[PDB]
């Protein structure tokens, strides 16, 4: 609504940090405690910064505060009151989907040493697709492109609710998903498309590309993509129109949707509120019912 334009702020007294979720591209994230909004939340910091830093953070706050929706990681609000200036954002119960996926692949429940967990169907991946497509549709009718989504960059709550966040960690402390193109610019190459890659242009129908590998994720049980090859080989085939491979197990219909966002050209590439209508449609089809472990 009208009101989320206007980005709420915190008291400090408020903010209690408990430990460090990792390195982020500005600055440290916590973990932290959260009263009179205690809930756990998840805390972006800017240590000592310029004017103009604070002056984007101010910016990025402004930005997000607009973002809300059912399926968008929550943005509460900021505390600018002392140093660091701080982010608020909800910490999921579940933890990010990659983990999620691979904690419920063959490969862990093979190597389970006490309980093992279930592993995951293909009526609970279609619900986590369908759920993040509902996410992307929304950020593109807020003209919002991500630039890096993956699900790494996804948050999984109760009943199996998956949301779009982005963790922004440093990608010069985390590389493995990241390629540094031109010398220049670290950059997430594996999910992106030819001319993000080669002309550094991020749109809604880059942001499509990604989505289809997000679904190739999830039907692998959280693979990385094109895991078989070096970060220039990767480069080669994205450019010369190679494809990740068909899942083992996967709809047709889903490997064929994700081919719809592989198209070379962004403007042919299966349109956001298309792919959501149709996983929607599967999802509704194939509903989760069974219980999950571990
Ligand atoms: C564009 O809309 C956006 C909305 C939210 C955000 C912030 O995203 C995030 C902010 C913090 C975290 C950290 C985090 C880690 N583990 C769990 N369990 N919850 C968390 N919170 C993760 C995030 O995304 C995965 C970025 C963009």
């Amino acid at each position: 609504g009208a009101m989320d334009t206007f980005v709420q702020h915190i008291k400090r007294h408020n903010i209690v940090l408990k430990r460090e979720l990792g390195e982020g591209a500005f600055g440290k994230v916590f973990l932290a405690e959260c009263y009179n909004l205690k809930i756990l939340v998840a805390v972006k910091t800017l240590k000592d910064a310029s004017d103009n830093a604070r002056k984007d953070f101010h910016r990025e706050a402004e930005l997000l505060t607009n973002l809300q929706h059912e399926h968008i990681v929550k943005f509460y609000g900021v505390c600018v009151e002392g140093d660091p200036l701080i982010m608020v954002f909800e910490y999921m119960k579940h933890g990010d989907l990659n983990k999620f996926l691979r904690a419920h692949g063959p490969d862990a429940v093979l190597m389970a040493e006490g309980n093992p967990p279930t592993e995951l169907t293909q009526s609970q991946m279609l619900h986590i697709a369908q759920q993040i497509a509902a996410g992307m549709v929304y950020l593109a009718s807020q003209h919002f492109v991500h630039r890096d989504l993956a699900t790494r960059n996804c948050l999984v709550g109760e009943n199996l609710l998956v949301k779009i966040g982005d963790f922004g960690m440093s990608r010069d402390v985390y590389s493995t998903d990241y390629y540094r193109v031109g010398g220049h610019t670290m950059l997430p190459i594996r999910w992106m498309p030819p001319e993000s890659i080669m002309y550094r242009k991020f749109t809604t129908e880059s942001d499509v590309w990604s989505l289809g590998v997000v679904l190739w994720e999830i039907f692998t049980y959280g693979k990385q993509p094109w895991y078989q090859l070096s970060n220039n080989e990767v480069i080669e085939c994205i450019t010369q129109g190679r494809v990740l491979q068909r899942p083992r197990t996967c709809p047709q219909e889903v490997y064929e949707l994700m081919l719809g966002c592989w198209q070379r050209e962004p403007h042919m590439r299966k349109n956001i509120k298309g792919i959501h209508t149709l996983l929607q449609n599967l999802a509704k089809a194939s509903p989760v019912y069974l219980d999950i472990l571990g």
